[PDB]
């Protein structure tokens, strides 16, 4: 499908709704996020560790919403005698339903094209967007994988009622709402979002996520590597959106901006090898990610100096 990337699952979702129905600002806010996270607890638990935000919901993206357009995106909890007749009600009003799902019921990716035939079914919250409710099935897109099926009705209430590892999904769904929505300059949207990142020391938590994968040299459980491959996709799609953004409002960047997206697929390249091939080149690994934390720092000094 040709559906919005976004740079993560929830931002896809929310910029799909977004496109579809031209709700103003909410595209322009996702594109212009740059943002870095690394929790070492949810690295040792099988979570989905780094990339540009903690998830399943972007709470950042979501005061970004706020504080920028006056965009609230209002978390609701159905049950599951309710939630249907929700849907319904949503779909007639709205024409799309935001709502979060348990991935191992959406087929989205296939791994057998990159030679990955054991790849291990994972309870994990995902997002999806609801067009059309039928007496025994559902309709829903998955903008982040650009795929869209048709799912029975009993699997689309059991992913919707699902303990996750990353919590319990009780039939959440997502309202895009504003009292009054505000408008951002483009400028304003790069300037805050690069200014955080700096005060944050987010370039910091690259380096924080160097320093465990050098750890890893004798752990036999590579799933880390795969979940870093799929964390870090969220990390080429902002790089990708920001040259987009470049060209669409011709902004004055540093000329190495591509350069450190081709820095972040090699590394996402060399972990999905790691994870598969049997190396043993953490260090490596280590090393590239603690190069592109430094030169994340200074690209991020060199937006600020020349925008
Ligand atoms: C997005 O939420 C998402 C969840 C899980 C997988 O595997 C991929 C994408």
């Amino acid at each position: 499908l040709d559906t919005f990337q976004g740079y993560n699952c929830y931002s896809s979702a929310l910029g799909e709704y977004a496109k579809q129905k031209n709700i103003d600002q909410v595209e322009n806010i996702i594109l212009s996020q740059w943002s870095f996270f690394f929790d070492e607890e949810q690295f040792y638990k099988n979570q989905w560790y780094t990339g540009a935000a903690d998830g399943p919901v972007d709470v950042v993206l979501n005061e970004d919403l706020r504080n920028f357009a006056n965009i609230e995106v209002l978390e609701h909890i159905s049950s599951e005698s309710q939630a249907i007749d929700e849907g319904r009600k949503v779909l007639e009003k709205h024409g799309l339903q935001i709502v979060l799902m348990d991935f191992y019921y959406m087929n989205s990716f296939n791994w057998k094209s990159l030679s990955r035939f054991n790849v291990t079914r994972e309870h994990d919250p995902h997002f999806a967007v609801l067009t059309q409710i039928n007496e025994n099935s559902v309709h829903i897109i998955d903008p982040y994988y650009h795929h869209e099926e048709n799912m029975s009705m009993e699997d689309f209430i059991k992913s919707r009622n699902s303990m996750t590892k990353q919590g319990k999904i009780s039939f959440n769904s997502y309202e895009i709402f504003s009292n009054g929505t505000k408008k951002s300059n483009i400028k304003e949207l790069l300037y805050y979002r690069f200014n955080r990142y700096l005060q944050e020391k987010m370039f910091g938590k690259i380096t924080q996520f160097g320093q465990v994968v050098k750890k890893q040299l004798d752990n036999k459980d590579r799933k880390w590597a795969f979940t870093g491959y799929n964390c870090l996709n969220s990390v080429v799609y902002q790089h990708q959106n920001l040259i987009n953004l470049q060209k669409k409002f011709s902004l004055e960047m540093p000329p190495n901006l591509q350069e450190l997206l081709d820095n972040w697929a090699l590394i996402r390249k060399k972990l999905f090898e790691y994870y598969s091939r049997g190396s043993y080149n953490t260090e490596e690994i280590s090393n590239l990610i603690c190069k592109v934390a430094s030169s994340e720092e200074q690209f991020a000094q060199e937006v600020l100096k020349v925008l």
